[PDB]
């Protein structure tokens, strides 16, 4: 690239080149189902319900398996005393009655209910276990489709340290970020067992290989006003540059990222010398053509950078009587937020968003006989005390 | 396009053209963790378990942080009465015993257990909170990979009204449907804090710009029988048409939808006049070639519309002795469900599905001492009543 | 293909060809919400909370709806006895007191609390129902975006038998595996009702049609050393071969899989005879060009199969003083794990992973007055027994 802004060529982002062609198939099955058991037969119903739910959610995937006056009176009063004793017997009866209720269900059954409540807590733990299942595979558990594998499944092998994971194997920041943002890893379920509860999935560990000085720029063709006509140069929108000798870039089967391009194989091939000469400054070798369509854009846009050309189109931003433009020699002019509030290139309205960010969303808020006994004891103590002394010493031998 | 059915050109679907080149990066962090606290120290264990689960599910993502005879007898009977009083004392003892149990654990501890049950309900609410977390980001929470952002996260900013959201910013139905069905939005996690519990993600609000009269038709080349040979015209499968002057369409880096095509940038370029002349009716300028491969299809298929050519191939649908065809001039003939039950164009079996729809799936179904006391009181009342009057008036001064 | 290894052409994987062009739109709505009701008004709060959660998670999606000295003494002692009777009355009072507590909340309210615990279990079941919802659609429930539909939703129509599902409709293993690993099915939500709780989604049942003998090989161009220069033949990286007459392959709008390529329509077209002649052995017709870029690879890589060319580059694996190479006639040489421990072709380090598989991850582990009554009864029985006989027979007529 040189000082050739007059032909409408504009550089863009630089993308690194990486190669992934090393597979690995050494999968081994490791059990991960949490152990559940009953010690007091309280969680048996909960265990059965959990097993039924696990069976229901876990499809048998058989398709994959197949494919791959006084004298009498003192007597009568005594009888009355006996009647009082009979009344005491009746009280003894009530002593059993409430006790029978205590013997019926009050003590044991309620206590058993308490264990059920503990089982309920276990059920809550089961729900947490379900979350641990959900974070285990996520979408991969739903279907055996190649998709992003959860980081928690790949990590936490021995000490959950990501630094050790990235240091044990030679890797850089760029390829790791590309993998973590694109999802080049692939996952497929092998077999699912309802009873033993083990799920095996194909773990993918790509080993990206980089190429030194594998820089490539993006070119946006822009028509230029030469003489009276408007000429446009036929140049590919993506060409690799390297000192003097370079080659073209084919994106028919390549995936691009924020700052790199990922391709399964290599596609380098020799390119014609005419294009190299035209890019080097020889405008005569460039294939110029007259524009015959109004749909050809006169301005380029790259990640919010607008090269507005006000020589032919309009660049009104806030008013309609300001014919701001540039010199005849200059073709592309930068139009950023430092020139006007809301710039509108051409006759098409374009601007940025007004509000953007994480909206406020709150889930919920958590909010919030002693005297009688003493009197009875005193009466009992005093009565015998004043009756025994009175009766014993009054009559004797 | 004109009346040129003899050369095998067939129009298809029309796709609108839109441009997205305006980014926006003004992300701000807003807390969304539901407040949880304990008032009676009952949910402390539940709170600790929830915090541990949150820490376990939320990876520290340190990689992203680093990168970016008577006289004696009446005495003895009295002693017996005292013995009965002693028996009453024994009853008093039992009065404490059961009461001691009431004082031990019956009243307080069970009540405390009740609070635990309330905590269990809180735990259930926690599970609901987990669902509110799951709907918050979904897959985006699992990994920082560019994917579809949940509508509930973007919406519900102030009043959950989608109409206000679509009216505040200028948008149409087509681009909104394309975004909602394709997932052009991108999402990346910035930072995750275990303690404060805030998660920040890159919110994407694309601003699609439309182009008036940006219609483009799809062309399917079909060989035609001229003289004895079968000639096929070399025409691109996707070319834009606009009155008279038009241009070609390049789909090497463009994504197509049901009724539109989305491209990051513009790709308009002048096209040769020979192709325009050939498309306009000048069959001489068309590049005709003799077919030298049996794999070339003699019929076209577009969204269930079959242009079966029975002149050369066969069009048996229900029998094998019906040579139904068309005139020599006509090349493509429509073959819909109104002509035969199950049409089979050529020697390849093709038909529609037999059963399609939402299958029936049901989760589960929810299914479902008074007399003794009165007698004791009456006996107590009558005994004293008939003993006091008898004793008092019988003996005196 | 013939014995033409000297020109650098290497065969690769074979991909089958399939056509999908038969849509189907006969969607019908079927209710799937589990029935919930209250029999004892215990789950009313739980039902309200579940309904509120369902309303919150289920967006109204209005955008889609709009778009589409003695004498006195014996008296006094009797009064004392009456006092004892009064004490008994006091005991009767306590008989009510505890009973009042039993009548207050001990029996009924606690029992009501028990029903609440049952409701808590129902709440746990509700969480399980949520899981049944999560497995119902998964990501499709989150947004109406075309993605993989869960197998459990498509299956379980009548007897959950996958064999019957694959036998009722004519299908093979290859296309079924391609669908299950790529996700060609599309899904879109039609309408969502909060009250009736029915969700309708577009079910996709592709009917892939195969083409006999639709085999195609992959060709990787490799430069060859002829005379002093290094010549590379210009040959497309993907060309179909069939006996003698064949045609080119265009992948501009085709998706490739592990062992097949899926395209929406057909793209067969005649190819020039010069390329066929060059591929058949006529090296004169081949378009050879001198390499003018060092980025051109001298070795090919295909699924871990490396054709290392040590004639020009280096093939050091374990040492740096071993110039192992091949004969001048041979250009490509296989370099597998049976030749060296860690092979490094050229000056770029490349190898396989060290550790790969499912890591160990454990969620959690589940761990674990009779004597007094008899004495009172004996005292009561003996006292009356020895007092009645003594009193009755001592005094009489």
């Amino acid at each position: 690239y040189d000082s050739l802004s007059k032909v409408g060529i504009i550089k863009g982002l630089t993308y690194n080149y990486k190669i992934k062609g090393s597979p690995s198939t050494k999968l081994m099955v490791v059990k991960l189902i949490p152990n559940i058991d009953g010690v007091r037969n309280c969680t048996q119903k909960q265990f059965d319900e959990y097993k039924n739910l696990v069976k229901n959610v876990l499809e048998p995937v058989k398709l994959a398996l197949n494919a791959m006056n006084m004298k009498n009176a003192i007597q009568n009063t005594n009888e009355a005393v006996k009647q009082l004793q009979l009344a005491n017997k009746q009280t003894l009866a009530v002593i059993d009655t409430i006790r029978g209720e205590i013997n019926n269900n009050i003590i044991p059954v309620i206590n058993q209910l308490s264990c059920d409540t503990i089982g309920l807590s276990v059920g809550i733990k089961l729900t947490q276990y379900y979350s641990e299942i959900l974070t285990a595979f996520g979408p991969a558990l739903q279907n055996p489709v190649n998709t992003r594998i959860t980081i928690q499944a790949i990590s936490s092998v021995f000490n959950r340290n990501f630094d050790e994971l990235l240091k044990i194997m030679g890797y850089t920041s760029g390829d790791l970020y590309e993998i973590l943002h694109s999802g080049l890893i692939r996952g497929n379920i092998i077999d699912v067992d309802v009873e033993a509860g083990y799920i095996a999935l194909e773990i993918e560990f790509p080993n990206l290989t980089l190429v030194p000085n594998a820089v490539v720029q993006e070119l946006m063709p822009i028509s230029y006003n030469v003489d009276g006509d408007e000429w446009v140069t036929l140049v590919p929108r993506f060409v690799l540059t390297r000192t003097t000798l370079l080659s073209n870039i084919d994106t028919s089967r390549c995936t691009v990222t924020e700052s790199s391009v990922i391709c399964d194989n290599d596609y380098a091939l020799p390119m014609s010398y005419e294009l190299i000469g035209c890019l080097q400054g020889d405008t005569s070798k460039c294939a110029r053509e007259k524009v015959v369509s109004s749909y050809v854009p006169r301005f380029a846009l790259s990640d919010g950078l607008v090269y507005a050309n006000c020589l032919n189109t309009i660049c009104r931003c806030m008013d309609t009587d300001t014919p701001i433009s540039q010199s005849l020699g200059t073709t592309v002019s930068l139009l950023d937020n430092k020139k006007c509030l809301v710039y509108q290139v051409g006759d098409i309205l374009i601007s940025v968003g007004s509000y953007l960010g994480e909206g406020e969303y709150s889930a919920d808020n958590v909010e919030l006989i002693g005297n009688q006994l003493a009197g009875i004891n005193q009466t009992l103590q005093n009565a015998e005390d004043y009756i025994e002394k009175s009766e014993e010493f009054l009559k004797g031998i």
